[PDB]
DNA sequence: GTAGGACGGATAAGGCGTTTACGCCGCATCCG
């Protein structure tokens, strides 16, 4: 049994870790279209920033910032696998509810934009962050956010990753 | 501050039915 209690504060800015239930999945990336989808149409009903997302085969990690006076990233999660599970016709995908933590400074918030980018090299999907398109690193290079060539330290500070077994 | 199917009580999808424009019921997924 889980103890945590969302932190819920309304302007926020926060990082989350979403699972596909099945390690060897590849529905995230295979069907990228229906997950872009997904996000599209909640996004629109219940407005937000992504500040940063990846999609890997298998899970996600990302970071929004919601709007003035509202707390409310739980709809909006409840929706967007909603919407996925629906357009797959698929039953029982998603890891239970996800990860979430509070981002209450630029530092951390940069180490955890930079985890997101990171993220697909720690996996093993890629030597290099920009070898991967399934994430807004490209979207970011082409504001001047981000070198193409950008290269950093893959971490392990506890952030919603499976368990590796 | 903190997971990994708690599980009862919530929100409120979209496919049904007609009033072909909304109401009814109450998905799949949330929280404490
Ligand atoms: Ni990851």
């Amino acid at each position: 049994m889980s103890e945590y209690r969302r932190y819920y504060i309304k302007g926020g800015t926060w990082f989350f870790t979403v699972n596909l239930r099945n390690r060897r999945s590849q529905l995230l990336t295979t069907q990228y279209q229906m997950l872009r989808h997904a996000i599209i149409k909640v996004k629109r009903d219940r407005p937000f920033e992504i500040n940063a997302w990846v999609v890997l085969p298998e899970h996600m990690h990302c970071i929004w910032t919601l709007p003035e006076g509202d707390d409310d990233f739980s709809s909006r999660w409840r929706e967007i696998k909603k919407q996925f599970t629906h357009a797959c016709g698929l039953k029982n995908i998603w890891q239970p509810r996800f990860w979430e933590h509070a981002i209450r400074n630029t530092k951390d918030y940069r180490h955890h934009v930079d985890y997101i980018y990171i993220n697909p090299v720690k996996h093993g999907w890629v030597k290099q962050v920009s070898d991967w398109p399934f994430s807004t690193f490209h979207r970011d290079v082409a504001r001047g956010l981000y070198p193409i060539d950008w290269a950093g330290d893959v971490t392990d500070f506890s952030a919603g990753e499976r368990i590796i077994s």
